């Protein structure tokens, strides 16, 4: 299902990291950060990918006027219950291996996102998450 | 033109907007950045190359060749910089930003609304449909 994403948060060095997983592929986006910030994040994602339903596991985004606005503008359905916590874990491990390469945590997070999406999902051969999401989307339009 | 992008700067409301165009599809990504070409240009490129295949980046002035961080970002991710960008997306974008500007407080929000529209609206195929088709085609190769 090409447009289904899970959105979660996580924390490092006193910053919050917003994390969005395309569930069907394992492709992820992320950024360091409010409700405006999540709204902006969602708008940016939806203008790059098919963002149709976003699952979150707590009440926080349902009380954010800008998120609600971004979702209406963009055509996103928020849904509670999510339907990727091993995701936040591998991201941080990768952030561990790159952190020394970067002066800003933000850069480290984006190095780790890069690695995640570009490595072979299976270790060897097959697709990366970055390839799968495009593959998934190509086939849904085709249909 | 499978991993070939154009990079440029456009200006609105006293701000600089960085814009990368996937040449074969016309798909664009954009963000508000500093006058300085440095760390935040490197970061935009790192992020872009994490979402799409970015192998060669064209520019047609010298600004993008004066930052050590941009060079380190290109090395890290496997990006070649080429001079020569021989694509006035900047003009339809600003059209659209002006269309949607009232719908948002922050300019950068209006930029992202205009990116969304430009990439989604076709007829034949939208830029967003094209880039996916291009990349999927290639993978199968
Ligand atoms: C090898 C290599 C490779 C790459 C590298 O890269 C780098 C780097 C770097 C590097 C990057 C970056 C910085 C850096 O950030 N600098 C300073 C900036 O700091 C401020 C940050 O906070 C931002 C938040 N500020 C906001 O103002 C704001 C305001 C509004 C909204 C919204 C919304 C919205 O969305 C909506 C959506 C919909 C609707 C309907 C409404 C809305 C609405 C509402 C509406 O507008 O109406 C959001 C935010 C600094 C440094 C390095 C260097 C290193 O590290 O070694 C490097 C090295």
């Amino acid at each position: 299902s090409p447009g289904i994403w899970q959105l979660d948060c996580t924390h490092l060095e006193g910053k919050v990291i917003l994390v969005a997983v395309h569930v069907a592929s394992g492709y992820i986006e992320a950024e360091v950060i409010t409700g405006q910030e999540t709204a902006y994040f969602l708008l940016k994602l939806a203008g790059r990918w098919p963002v149709k339903t976003v699952h979150t596991d707590n009440g926080s985004n349902f009380t954010s006027t800008t998120v609600k606005a971004a979702c209406e503008w963009a055509g996103i359905k928020q849904e509670f219950g999510i339907p990727i916590e091993s995701m936040n874990k591998e991201l941080k491990k990768i952030i561990g291996q790159v952190r020394d390469q970067a002066e800003h945590l933000k850069t480290a997070v984006q190095m780790a996102v890069f690695i995640h999406n570009k490595k072979r999902k299976g270790g060897i051969g097959g697709y990366s998450a970055g390839e799968r999401i495009v593959d998934i989307i190509a086939t849904d339009i085709e249909t």
